[PDB]
């Protein structure tokens, strides 16, 4: 399900060089190499917040009719792989008196630090919008060198 | 596996509860709350790498005697969780001519995409030290509070 990302980053790229045409899941799917069935679900949630038309029927199909330059990718991240509230299946101890401190606390101290980690992760993400990631496809090291810059 | 980064953490503190003792692997996983089989490994590794000692047999068990002050929060993290070098299951198009320019150089780009913003959650955890967790352990908020005064 993390794939989910590329899955939407490959479909908007796919869909802004085919500005001119309606492009249906069959289609997409080709591009992607998958099967509708695991791509349908990120169309329609695209969709749904606006990224992309999706007209319904014969000839029908999702069109992308927006720019790149306005999507920002953290959104796009944060859409397509949600914020994680609860981290119990990686916390170790007891689940929710006798406990001891270690067994009492730990939970609550590894979701604070892993919930501040995440926010620094997704951080990164909202930097940047599609139309840098287009520019790192069509020039590769570009996300290279923004780190170099930043060091 | 990314329970892991917690049984080394619970397990170096419940070690530095009991810094007179010996304690086996049986006695630990009852604090864990884990089978002794799933935290085995890890126990091992961090014997291996220096943080614990480790004797064998009557008695014997693990034993912390180093300080957690000199335990980089990040270090562990990345022995216990290493840097993932392929992202391939979580990106689309083909794998290593006729490739279209988005399928050719989608995956170089998000695999310098994810691997930047791995660098930079990794980096949260290098700012810490096992004595910073203890210290949020005891007086909760400790890690929330460093991110107010960093933001």
């Amino acid at each position: 399900m993390k794939l989910d990302f590329s899955v939407a980053v490959h479909s908007i790229l796919y869909l802004d060089a085919h500005r001119d045409s309606k492009v249906a899941s069959r289609e997409l799917a080709q591009s992607l190499h998958l099967n509708p069935v695991m791509i349908r679900n990120i169309l329609s949630v695209l969709h749904k917040h606006g990224y992309l038309t999706g007209t319904v029927g014969k000839n029908g199909g999702y069109q992308l009719d927006l720019a790149l330059a306005d999507m920002n990718l953290g959104d796009l991240y944060d859409l397509t792989i949600p914020p994680t509230i609860s981290y119990a299946r990686f916390i170790t101890g007891p689940s929710k008196a006798d406990q001891s401190p270690i067994a009492a606390n730990i939970s609550e101290t590894l979701t604070d630090l892993f919930t501040v980690a995440d926010r620094q992760y997704r951080a990164y993400y909202h930097q940047f919008t599609m139309a840098d990631l287009q520019a790192d496809l069509n020039h590769h090291g570009t996300f290279l060198q923004h780190e170099q810059d930043s060091e």
